[PDB]
């Protein structure tokens, strides 16, 4: 039908920043469905975006964010994607201003691993795994998001030579330029675990360009305070943060791991999520005044 | 629905024809059953340019201009959903019949075409590829401008574009010369198109395009292959369109007031010509 994008979608306040554009809350008028729309400038390189969109379409999982459609308004591309009420793990940490406790981390990580396992089965590498790109259901289920820099592998033994991602979370092999597998994501997950636990990635204080050079050379990162963390969690991170890819555990293996195995159900998350929202609203209500 | 797969949303049928940057396929919207024409564009193609084409279509709201319904991504391809015209392009109509258009048919088509141009120019956009191929007829016989692949926008109504683009036979002299050109450039194409409808091909058509492009700026304005057949009014109209200098060339609005355009019969006359083409088309199937 000849219906404009505004006719189709009623657009609310911007949620946050997507990899290529800001992301906005929106409603689908015909169904009353809530969706997230990312507005991308025409200036941005489209070919890369099309590739990102294709990967999302290929994916069909509860742990991966769905792509619904795209529209053109003015001279911009709007990409319509599944909406997660809770927001990014990073957002939840920021609103509460409290880092996650181990039980929360384990439950979230377990869901993320199931998502990674799906992507990996599908021979795709996310390449940007970080807390910001892990998204939560109001129900508290976790999904992988923002496959802006994601890559595809032809075969089990195929590798990618491209160096891309967010530097703090980037695998050393990726930096080394040897070429790498899906396993690169697993290292990134390890940095993320630290991120949830301590609220920032290692080397966060140093400039990203300086940091990128250091990572291959340096020994694997460790908790700032070892004393605080449990044996299972410490091991799980230790396993993720292995410099040499062959040594590093797969997502399938990790799910077997005790820290993941004993992880509590998504319900335990609910109070934390509720708090994050109420904090969000108050800031919103304060914003109205 | 909102999350439905691209195959789910649209049923795609036979390829209608060829449009710039891709090929156009007949499709049926499953929800409404409405019929649309969808053009499939390669990812490797210059999307930034394509986005520009789509926005121009969105900006237009005319009976005389083809309508943009939306786009979707399947595979790596970008699919553009556009209004479907049953009659097809004038070129299709000429080709299927194998008969060139009579004066009465031509004037009626031009009037709608001129009306479309007048609107386009009002919005300060130059189509830049006006040809029989790009003029589309619905079953009713109303005519619409179709292809916006090379279409250009003027930042200011005063402003001009130096870009050299289009299909070479229909190209205006001002464009071929690197001197700046505006909306009036379309009118020249309109003149070439009128000849094309009468003779079934453009002037120089049997000649090589590179050879022709060089000639056009230097050369005298084109004339009917046999002048005897054509009327005084049609002859004058073509001459007004085909003026080497942009400044002395007529505006679309001026052309609408022109006698050949003014005396045009209603679209109802077109009915016999359209029917024959469609009837022919079914038989070939
Ligand atoms: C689809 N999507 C994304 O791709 C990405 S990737 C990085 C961020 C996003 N964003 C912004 C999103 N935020 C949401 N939902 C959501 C819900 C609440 C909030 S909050 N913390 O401002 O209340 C943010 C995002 N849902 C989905 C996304
Ligand atoms: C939207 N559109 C176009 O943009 C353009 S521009 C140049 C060509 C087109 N095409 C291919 C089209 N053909 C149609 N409809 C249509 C219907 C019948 C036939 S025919 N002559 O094969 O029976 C051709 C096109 N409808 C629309 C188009
Ligand atoms: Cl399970």
């Amino acid at each position: 039908l000849t219906k404009q994008p505004e006719e189709v979608f009623d657009v609310l306040e911007k949620l946050g920043e997507g990899s290529y554009g800001s992301v906005f809350k929106a409603i689908h008028k015909e169904s009353g469905q809530v969706v997230a729309i990312k507005q991308v400038p025409v200036e941005s390189d489209l070919q890369e975006i099309i590739k990102e969109i294709s990967i999302m379409q290929q994916c069909d999982s509860p742990y991966v964010v769905k792509y619904y459609g795209s529209y053109f308004k003015n001279t911009d591309l709007w990409i319509v994607m599944e909406y997660c009420g809770a927001g990014s793990v990073s957002d939840i940490i920021r609103l509460r201003n409290k880092t996650l406790i181990e039980d929360e981390i384990a439950t979230i990580l377990k869901s993320t691993l199931k998502g990674l396992e799906y992507l990996h089965f599908m021979r795709k590498i996310h390449r940007d795994i970080k807390a910001g790109n892990i998204l939560l259901n109001t129900e508290g289920h976790a999904k992988l998001a923002d496959f802006g820099v994601a890559g595809q592998l032809t075969d089990t033994m195929a590798k990618r030579n491209t160096v891309i991602g967010t530097p703090f979370w980037m695998a050393p092999e990726v930096i080394q330029e040897i070429g790498y597998n899906c396993v690169a994501d697993i290292w990134s997950l390890g940095i993320t675990s630290i991120e949830m636990a301590e609220g920032k990635p290692p080397y966060a204080d140093i400039h990203p360009m300086r940091a990128i050079f250091m990572i291959p050379t340096n020994p694997p990162p460790t908790f700032r305070k070892p004393e605080l963390w449990s044996d299972d969690f410490t091991d799980f991170v230790k396993k993720c943060l292995v410099k040499n890819p062959e040594q590093r555990a797969t997502a399938t293996q990790l799910l077997q791991h005790p820290f993941i195995k004993n992880a509590k159900p998504v319900s335990i998350l609910r109070d934390l999520i509720t708090e994050a929202m109420e904090i969000k609203a108050k800031r919103h209500e304060e914003q109205q005044r």
